[PDB]
């Protein structure tokens, strides 16, 4: 993904994100991928605990899932998994101590949704990730530091639908097979707005 961020304003929410991703012509993944963040107003000076995220992920004959690692590597990092079923986008907060099926994250992080969309080729989500930037699971603790002006992030996409797709806590996954990477997601001032609190208040949907 690009390290230097693009800037994007979602029309309906009015939320402005820094974004990074891969185009549909990228050889690194099929169908493109985009991730973005909006942060608390002082995030570039003081480490935030939360963000509002944007995900745009690909579908392969209307199947597949995508994921972000908030720490970079698959392991020892809070993981966000996302996938569509019918007209709903689900997420699951996950954590892996090794290169195997990630477990449900045991910490207090919580995702709420602002909006989502599903069509035949893509799905997208805008979501608030509360208490997501510092994590603790099974004695492993870590976090990301917005005040450093960069987030080390990982992404994956996959072609198969998760098993039990209507139950985030019980999903099963195959090893992702539609690209992966770790990159430096550089942040600029567009990523932090006085409007953050108003924007976060739009995240009123809890998708169970
Ligand atoms: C049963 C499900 C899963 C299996 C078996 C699995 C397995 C693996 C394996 C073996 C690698 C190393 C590939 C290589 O080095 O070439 C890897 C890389 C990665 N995986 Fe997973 N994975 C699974 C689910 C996830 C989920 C849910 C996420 C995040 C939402 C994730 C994030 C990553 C990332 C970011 C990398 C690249 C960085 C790294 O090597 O640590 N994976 N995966
Ligand atoms: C399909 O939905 C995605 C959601 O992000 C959107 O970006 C894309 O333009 C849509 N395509 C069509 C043909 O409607
Ligand atoms: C962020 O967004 C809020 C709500 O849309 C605006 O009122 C404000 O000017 C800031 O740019
Ligand atoms: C959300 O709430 C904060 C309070 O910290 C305001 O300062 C901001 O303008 C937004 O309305
Ligand atoms: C919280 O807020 C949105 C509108 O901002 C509602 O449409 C949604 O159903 C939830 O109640
Ligand atoms: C949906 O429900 C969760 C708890 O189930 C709340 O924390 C959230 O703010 C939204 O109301
Ligand atoms: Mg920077």
């Amino acid at each position: 993904q690009n390290n230097v961020p693009n800037t994007f304003t979602d029309p309906d929410s009015g939320i402005t994100f820094n974004t990074w991703g891969l185009d549909e012509d990228s050889p690194q993944t099929q169908g493109g991928f985009t991730f973005g963040v909006a942060l608390p107003s002082d995030a570039l000076t003081t480490d935030a605990s939360e963000f509002i995220g944007y995900l745009k992920c690909a579908r392969n004959d209307e199947s597949g899932w995508c994921g972000i690692s908030l720490g970079g590597p698959m392991t020892n990092s809070l993981l966000i998994t996302a996938w569509p079923h019918e007209d709903t986008v689900y997420t699951s907060l996950r954590f892996a101590t090794g290169y195997a099926m990630p477990d449900v994250y045991e910490g207090d992080a919580e995702i709420t949704q602002v909006s989502s969309s599903v069509n035949s080729t893509h799905f997208s989500l805008i979501f608030r990730c509360k208490n997501c930037l510092q994590w603790s699971h099974g004695g492993s603790s870590g976090g990301a530091s917005t005040s450093g002006g960069v987030l080390v992030l990982g992404w994956v996409q996959a072609f198969d639908d998760p098993g039990n797709p209507t139950c985030p806590e019980q999903i099963t996954l195959q090893q992702h097979d539609n690209g992966m990477g770790i990159w430096g997601a550089q942040l600029n001032t567009d990523a932090a707005s006085p409007s953050y609190t108003d924007w976060a208040a739009q995240a009123t949907k809890t998708v169970t």
